[PDB]
């Protein structure tokens, strides 16, 4: 029998009740440059089953407790066994307290410890973050427990189902502010031992999970709002960011978002206050700590002066996402990490609903389709994918837990939940959701608990009828990987399903309990009119007159792509859809106008339609004004550009795109009143951004003229940038492309003095658009200079240069020649060789380039590839696939573009 301290899952013999935790970060290093924090904790737990051992999590903590590593006491008049010994078991991250007798069921005990750890700059547990304010380097203390790092800050039963209340105290410099999940109990008091420090106590948390705890010590300031219900809302950030008003947009949307969710969930916001904090360089992006949500600065802050509309969209959606968790995930918590997909998938869906409430004119809900659905379908259409569900017994180690946080969990999770809400109807979904939250508040669940409550809602009504139980249907979408392609023969109305793979040659080896058959909800529109809903059952082939058409009619499936599948038709129906889009596109919902493009290109890749059919689906775009269908084409054609932009195909391709985008460019020229006023709503602003990008990058003279005019105007008056933030990336790039060292040196100067990261990012990227070899080479020479290009921006900059058709060989030579820099950037800065390799070899599509890459690999004699080890193998296999693709498609594609480029 294995010893319990050698198992990754905690015993169930002891359950926590409540903790007292006091933490004291030392923001001044110890002269050796080591930063530490000290702590003291008492955990009160109940004995469920007799046991003579206490096993609790502890990671990277040294104990200074008097005696053994802990002191153990009985609660009330309970007696306690004597401690035999305490030991740390590093592998399973445990503190183990061996007793001389057994704890008794029903009795409560209190275990006290004193400890200290490194306050490392490692974004894990209680950690430090360094940043600059003027000439002064600032250091703050903050937390990231997410998943399994609470145990890195204090000893605890660190599993999400083992909830408890927490009493947090922070001891900190008296001129800094201390924040935690809950409000402070009152004013801070001087630390008696040293009044230079103060003590801030926080109100008891509700019953909650360790991974959601947070505490922060900083010089940050806030903007505030009190909601009508008395809930205090604050946005926290660097004093200078606050002064500049960069926290205002976040403050603006937070109240409405919280209001939306309280109603959506039929459950009051469960906390007295809401803090959200913008942290510089928070690489985790954002973390839903209950009552104290952390964000990277560029995700929470917004500068109206320099930020584009896409920045606003990022802010409102990221906030909606994290605030969604304040109920779903935090109030009701999934019992184990194998069900992470339900938590993150749910939030990834409802972020659009919450954001839509804050910005109801933006049509934000549409963005899940390009943003999550088609994004995740790219990886879920591979033999190497995996089901949403994972058996709980297979997820044990911190590494295995971390593997749960991927594209499948977030984006496919969002897609299937959205599909579920749609086929149940939102009203029914919300009823089951409310029932679920009410039943399990302050407790833990599995995904089966949600299905059960949704089923209760279904069973309580008569309108919505399903072909099977909620669980049976959802099992098809969660227990097996991938998704079907739905193929329709409109001559007969025959309809079929099969597991969709982008590679028609790939072998699926992962077995499915369902033989890769799904139960599929299928909406349809015929001649622009909605039809009755249909369910495809667990059969490969079926027939229905809903999908049978006349010679002059057309049918289109999966309205607004609510269903997690792609659709193919017979060529006659395709041609009819094309005809409709050519004559009156308004008859087909905008999302489905995009779908036709997204799906057909994927179908071409899989050899289910000819590549010419996919290209034919872009023909209507000359009359398309809306964002998504254009985006679908640009996303689908980026690979074509990547493969052909150095070949004879490129001329006709650009000419075709110029032809398609010119009418849209002209449209916005008038609408925007000579480019003086942006379109009103988000989607139209996005359409303008893409139109200008497409026009300029494909050499439309009218766009080139606009870019030159604006950049010249800016150069004549640097302090007054005349270029609207929305268009900066294109205008900067195209103008630098047209100009020489005058434009380049001007932009370089602007970059070196840039205050905001987003503006700096745009400048770095645009500088790579120069068509002068000597400028691109001189630029490459700067990428490895920390004084000129930040280390964290180095590979990004090289990749931008590589993206330039002229910069391609320059960057590839630069990477090869300077590869002897791995022993300089791996132990002192990750650098990420994987991203560099992928970006520079992205274009490779010939046997000659394959030989060059194989020749580059021949430096195998030590030096390795570091974190990019075997990422080179991905480039080798990708090149082989590109070679095969170009050979198969070159002639057909060239002729199509010539044929349609006028
Ligand atoms: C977890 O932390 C809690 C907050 O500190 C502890 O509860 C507090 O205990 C204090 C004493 O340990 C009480 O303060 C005063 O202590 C003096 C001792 O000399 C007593 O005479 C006073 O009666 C007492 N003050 C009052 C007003 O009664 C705090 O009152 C008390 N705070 C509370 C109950 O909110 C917990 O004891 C601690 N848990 C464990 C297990 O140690
Ligand atoms: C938790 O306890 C650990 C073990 O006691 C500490 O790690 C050790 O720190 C020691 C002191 O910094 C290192 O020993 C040597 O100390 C002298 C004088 O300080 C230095 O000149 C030496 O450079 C140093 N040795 C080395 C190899 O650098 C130990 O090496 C080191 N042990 C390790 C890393 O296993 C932790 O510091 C302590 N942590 C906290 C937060 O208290
Ligand atoms: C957070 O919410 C605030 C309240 O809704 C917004 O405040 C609005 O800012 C707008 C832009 O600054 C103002 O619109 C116009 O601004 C121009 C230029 O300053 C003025 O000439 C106009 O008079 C003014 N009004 C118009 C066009 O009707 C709004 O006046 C102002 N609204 C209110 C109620 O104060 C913030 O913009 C918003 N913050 C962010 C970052 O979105
Ligand atoms: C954290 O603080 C809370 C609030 O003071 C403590 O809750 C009290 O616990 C004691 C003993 O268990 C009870 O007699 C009181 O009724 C509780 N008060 C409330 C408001 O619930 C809690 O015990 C503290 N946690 C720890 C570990 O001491
Ligand atoms: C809080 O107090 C500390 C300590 O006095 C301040 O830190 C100093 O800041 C000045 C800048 O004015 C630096 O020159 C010193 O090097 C800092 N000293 C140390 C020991 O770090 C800090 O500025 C104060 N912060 C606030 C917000 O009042
Ligand atoms: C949760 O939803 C319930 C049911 O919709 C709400 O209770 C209803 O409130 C309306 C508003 O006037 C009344 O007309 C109904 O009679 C109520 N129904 C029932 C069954 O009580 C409730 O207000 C919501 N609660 C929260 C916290 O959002
Ligand atoms: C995990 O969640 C379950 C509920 O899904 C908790 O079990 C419930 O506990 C409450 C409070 O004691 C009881 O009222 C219910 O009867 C229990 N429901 C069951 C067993 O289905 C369970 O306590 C939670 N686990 C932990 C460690 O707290
Ligand atoms: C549509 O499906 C039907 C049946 O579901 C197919 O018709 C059958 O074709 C087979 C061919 O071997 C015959 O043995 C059966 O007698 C036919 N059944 C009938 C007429 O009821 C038909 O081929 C399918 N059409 C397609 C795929 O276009
Ligand atoms: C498909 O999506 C479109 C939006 O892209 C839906 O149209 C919206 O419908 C709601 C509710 O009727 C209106 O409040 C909006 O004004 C509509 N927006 C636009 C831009 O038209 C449409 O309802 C969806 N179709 C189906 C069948 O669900
Ligand atoms: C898949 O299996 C086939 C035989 O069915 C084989 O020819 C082929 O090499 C395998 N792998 C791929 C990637 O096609
Ligand atoms: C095009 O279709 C739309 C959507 O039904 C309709 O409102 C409009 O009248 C049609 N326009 C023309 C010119 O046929
Ligand atoms: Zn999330």
């Amino acid at each position: 029998q294995s010893k319990p301290w050698n198992r990754y899952r905690l015993p169930t013999t002891l359950l926590p009740d409540s903790y007292n935790v006091t933490l004291r970060p030392y923001l001044t290093p110890n002269a050796d440059g080591l930063y530490i924090f000290k702590g003291k904790s008492i955990v009160r737990f109940l004995c469920q089953e007799p046991t003579d051992v206490i096993i609790i999590h502890s990671k990277k903590l040294n104990y200074t407790t008097q005696g053994h590593m802990v002191v153990l006491r009985g609660v009330g008049d309970s007696q306690v066994p004597e401690i035999d010994r305490t030991e740390l078991v590093e592998l399973t991250e445990y503190l183990v307290v061996h007793l001389k007798g057994s704890l008794q069921p029903g009795h409560m005990y209190e275990m006290e410890s004193e400890f200290q750890g490194e306050l490392a700059d490692d974004l894990a547990g209680f950690y430090r973050s360094e940043y600059m304010e003027g000439n002064v380097k600032k250091v703050l203390a903050t937390t990231q427990m997410q998943s399994t790092d609470a145990r890195k800050s204090f000893p605890c039963f660190d599993e999400p189902a083992m909830k408890a209340t927490f009493n947090i105290t922070l001891i900190h410099p008296n001129n800094l502010t201390a924040l935690s999940n809950m409000p402070p109990k009152g004013s801070s008091t001087p630390l008696a031992e040293d009044p230079n420090w103060s003590v801030t106590e926080f109100e008891t948390t509700p019953v909650m999970s360790t991974y959601l705890l947070a505490y922060i010590v900083s010089e940050f300031q806030s903007v505030n709002e009190t909601a009508q219900n008395g809930v205090l809302i604050r946005i926290w950030a660097r004093p200078n960011a606050i002064a500049e008003g960069h926290g205002m947009y976040a403050l603006n949307v937070t109240g409405p978002i919280l209001n939306f969710f309280a109603n959506h969930y039929n459950t009051s916001y469960p906390l007295p206050k809401s803090d959200q904090i913008a942290l510089p360089d928070f690489n985790a992006g954002a973390m839903e700590n209950w009552g104290l949500v952390t964000y990277r600065e560029n995700a929470l802050l917004f500068d109206p002066q320099s930020s584009s509309i896409s920045n606003k969209e990022r802010v409102v959606t990221v906030i909606a996402h994290e605030l969604a968790h304040q109920w779903f995930g935090n109030l009701v918590t999934l019992a184990w990490w194998n069900d992470l997909w339900l938590n993150e998938g749910f939030a990834s869906y409802v972020e659009y609903l919450g954001a839509d409430h804050a910005e109801p004119t933006w049509n934000l809900k549409d963005l899940i389709v390009p943003g999550d659905v088609y994004r995740v379908m790219a990886v879920d259409a591979l033999a190497s994918s995996h089901p949403l569900t994972t058996p709980a017994e297979e997820v044990n180690t911190p590494a295995q837990i971390s593997e749960m946080f991927d594209s499948i969990s977030y984006s496919k999770g969002a897609s299937v939940i959205r599909m579920l809400s749609n086929f149940l109807t939102e009203d029914l979904f919300k009823e089951g959701l409310a029932s679920y939250l009410h039943a399990f508040a302050y407790q833990n669940t599995t995904y089966l608990d949600l299905w059960e409550h949704l089923q209760k809602a279904v069973d309580a009504q008569t309108s919505i009828r399903l072909p099977d139980t909620v669980r049976a249907i959802m099992d098809r979408w969660t227990l097996q990987m991938g998704f079907p392609v739905i193929t329709v023969d409109t001559k007969t109305g025959n309809i079929s399903q099969k597991h969709f793979l982008l590679d028609s040659e790939s072998n699926v080896t992962r077995s499915s309990a369902f033989d890769y058959l799904w139960i599929v909800p299928i909406s349809s529109i015929k001649n622009g009119v909605m039809q009755d809903h249909y369910w495809l059952r667990d059969v490969s082939q079926a027939q229905n007159d809903l999908f049978k058409t006349a010679s002059d009619d057309w049918v289109l499936l999966n309205v607004n792509v609510t269903g997690y599948f792609q659709v193919n038709y017979d060529e006659d129906n395709w041609r009819m859809i094309q005809h409709q889009l050519q004559t009156n596109l308004s008859v087909i919902p905008v999302i489905n106008r995009a779908q036709v493009i997204y799906d057909s290109f994927n179908l071409a890749t899989a050899h289910m339609v000819p590549v010419t059919l996919a290209l034919d689906n872009t023909l209507f775009l000359n009359g398309e004004k809306e964002y998504m269908p254009w985006q679908a084409a640009l996303s689908s054609l980026s690979y074509f550009s990547l493969m052909f932009d150095r070949s004879e195909v490129y001329g006709p391709m650009k000419k075709y795109l110029r032809k398609q985008v010119e009418p849209l460019f002209q449209h916005f020229e008038t609408l925007t009143k000579n480019w003086t006023e942006r379109p009103e709503n988000l989607m139209d602003q996005y359409s303008e951004i893409n139109a200008i990008s497409t026009a300029c990058s494909n050499g439309l003279p009218q766009c080139e003229n606009l870019a030159k005019t604006l950049f010249d105007q800016w150069m004549s008056d640097p302090e007054n940038n005349p270029i609207h933030p929305n268009l900066r990336s294109t205008i900067y790039c195209n103008a630098i492309a047209q100009g020489g060292q005058d434009q380049w040196d001007f932009a370089w100067g602007q970059l070196q003095q840039a205050q905001l990261v987003n503006e700096a990012d745009k400048l770095r990227s645009a500088l790579a658009c120069s068509n002068e070899v000597w400028l691109l080479n001189r630029y490459l020479g700067y990428t490895l200079n920390p004084d000129l290009i930040r280390k964290q921006d180095a590979t990004s900059t090289i990749n931008s240069i590589a993206s330039n058709v002229i910069g391609q060989p320059l960057a590839w030579d630069f990477v090869q020649s300077n590869w002897k820099k791995l022993f300089q950037d791996y132990g002192g800065g990750s650098f990420s060789f994987s991203n560099l390799i992928q970006g520079v070899t992205r274009r490779f599509s010939s046997e000659f380039e394959l030989q060059q890459l194989e020749q580059f690999k021949k430096n195998n004699m030590d030096v390795g590839f570091g974190s990019g080890t075997r990422a080179l193998e991905q480039a080798l296999e990708k090149t082989k696939a590109n070679i095969k693709w170009v050979k198969e498609n070159k002639e057909v594609v060239l002729n199509w573009f010539i044929e349609h480029s006028s």
